């Protein structure tokens, strides 16, 4: 918001309820700390960083954002603005991204339920699918039994297409209370870390 010490930057609903989530498991107190997650509803920080940056109102602020490339521009876009002055345009998307990690923005490389339901969580988000979807047609229950069953053998698409049409923000708030300080995915310990850090030292 706007009395925070520190603003958490995330895509969607999803993560605006599973980040939180995570940090409760990591003994992290973001309520306590200040901190907010603020959803930019797309993949478009740059308006965020200039709020927060150091022209703005010069407030510690983490990214966590997916790589699909269009990632690239994406973080040079806000490269330009939290270290104004300097030329990107010459680094590759890996260098960018190494780059980024210097200023708290962290890029996922696996979209995030479908890491959850691989990494861990598979049977706490087939019994949410099912208590939100009470209707499931026989070979859609069938289909997620398997990938149960078999976290490698995802169809991510009819996965994401039961979480978007269940709500993304509903179905995360319902799979918050299932998330274990083991399933954390690395790019969300790293934000938490980061900004968690940057506060503690400003106390310091
Ligand atoms: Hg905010
Ligand atoms: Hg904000
Ligand atoms: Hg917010």
């Amino acid at each position: 918001i706007f009395f925070s010490r520190g603003v958490i930057l995330v895509e969607g609903d999803a993560e605006r309820f599973i980040v939180p989530a995570f940090a409760e498991v990591l003994n992290i107190p973001l309520d306590m700390l200040g901190i907010t997650v603020c959803s930019v509803g797309g993949t478009n920080f740059t308006p965020y960083v200039k709020l927060l940056g150091p022209e703005g109102l010069n407030i510690p602020h983490v990214i966590l954002t997916d790589r699909d490339p269009l990632v690239r521009r994406r973080l040079i876009n806000v490269l330009d603005v939290i270290e104004g002055g300097v030329d990107h345009e010459e680094l590759d998307a890996d260098e960018v991204i190494k780059l980024a990690e210097q200023y708290g923005y962290f890029v996922n490389e696996n979209t995030l339920e479908p890491e959850l339901f691989a990494g861990g969580l598979a049977e706490d988000m087939q019994e949410v699918i099912r208590e939100e979807l009470p209707r499931l047609r026989r070979e859609t229950l069938n289909a997620l039994q398997q990938w149960v069953d078999d976290p490698a053998q995802i169809d991510e698409d009819l996965l994401l297409r039961l979480i978007e049409r269940i709500g993304k923000g509903r179905f995360a708030q319902a799979l918050a209370p299932s998330v274990s300080e083991d399933v954390c995915p690395a790019y969300i310990r790293s934000a938490l870390e980061h900004i968690r850090d940057a506060i503690a030292l400003e106390h310091h």
